[PDB]
């Protein structure tokens, strides 16, 4: 099955997901001397004061933090979106090395990790439809550099002992989402998909050009996690992402002049 390695990896992904190669697949370079500032954009609403965590998974690919989805409790409206799309999930993309791991590119520049906050537009029901729909998704990404560490981070960091292999999971209740975030919510937008199989085209991406900073000490130990099952050969969990796919006439828009 797919993954990331030469034989199963996102040159591979065609064959089982045509879609691979479709109209709007992510992710892409953001050129940023390309990009057009829209004043259409209303502003971003980031609502996580009420977001309830449950459990951290490792999925085989990354390990995604899952929240309860029963309510509007946690949600993303405004900018680029119509309506209400509720957070289910976090997860990141990283790399073996501080210079890859981000699946955007801003000017063709990688960063070291990305955050994918992953949000379903609620007049779909639940997530399983959405992702049947053009504008099922949003997904909110911050760009990770290394630096100074992050405290709303850390709790992250210090389960992953718990979750090492794939199919893992722990308790992960009462964490807050907003910890995790930058200042400023200057964003870039594009109509795109999800960066994984099934890679369906649902997604509206927003892309927060203020990357948040994490030590190095913080991506040693995503890069300790495994991409195997206990008790297989050690693969370790690392350059989990697709590289920068053609923008093909989409247009990507800024909120800030
Ligand atoms: N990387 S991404 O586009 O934000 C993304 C978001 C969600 C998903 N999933 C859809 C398939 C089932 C659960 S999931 O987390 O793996 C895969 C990728
Ligand atoms: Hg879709
Ligand atoms: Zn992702």
């Amino acid at each position: 099955h797919w993954g990331y390695g030469k034989h199963n990896g996102p040159e591979h992904w065609h064959k089982d997901f045509p879609i691979a190669k479709g109209e709007r697949q992510s992710p892409v370079d953001i050129d940023t001397h390309t990009a057009k500032y829209d004043p259409s954009l209303k502003p971003l609403s980031v609502s996580y004061d009420q977001a309830t965590s449950l459990r951290i998974l490792n999925n085989g690919h990354a390990f995604n933090v899952e929240f309860d989805d029963s309510q509007d409790k946690a949600v993303l409206k405004g900018g680029p979106l119509d309506g209400t799309y509720r957070l289910i999930q976090f997860h990141f993309h990283w790399g073996s090395l501080d210079g890859q791991g981000s699946e955007h590119t801003v000017d063709k520049k990688k960063y070291a990790a990305e955050l994918h906050l992953v949000h379903w537009n609620t007049k779909y029901g639940d997530f399983g439809k959405a992702v049947q729909q053009p504008d099922g998704l949003a997904v909110l990404g911050i760009f990770l550099k290394v630096g100074s560490a992050k405290p709303g981070l850390q709790k992250v960091v210090d389960v992953l002992d718990s979750i090492k292999t794939k199919g893992k999971s722990a308790d992960f209740t009462n964490f807050d989402p907003r910890g995790l975030l930058p200042e400023s919510l200057d964003y870039w937008t594009y109509p795109g998909s999800l960066t994984t199989p099934p890679l369906l085209e649902c997604v509206t991406w927003i892309v927060l050009k203020e990357p948040i900073s994490v030590s190095s000490e913080q991506v040693l130990k995503f890069r300790k996690l495994n991409f195997n099952g206990e008790g297989e050969p050690e693969e370790l969990m690392v350059d989990n992402w697709r590289p920068a796919q053609p923008l093909k006439n989409r247009q990507i828009k800024a909120s800030f002049k």
